[PDB]
């Protein structure tokens, strides 16, 4: 039943919600650290041993 | 017994009313979706499931 009309607004909303997660993702911060940007291990030193 | 000036006036009436279920099926719409002027499958998801 939906139209093609519909479904050009309804792509309008998913490409603008999937640019919003490229975002939001692309641009986060703690501390100048892009945490969704790119894939790595952060390795948090608990404890005084090595 | 009906003579054929009046069988001229029925058909009159026939074609009209034929003209007529042509015109309410082939320009008729839910959404610019033509329900009845062409045979095929409207699919319905109900339910999440694909």
């Amino acid at each position: 039943t939906n139209s093609q009309s519909d479904l050009d607004s309804i792509q309008a909303e998913i490409t603008q919600r999937l640019n919003e997660i490229d975002r939001v993702s692309g641009q986060t911060q703690f501390n100048g650290v892009k945490v969704l940007a790119q894939d790595n291990t952060l390795t948090i030193q608990v404890g005084a041993n090595d």
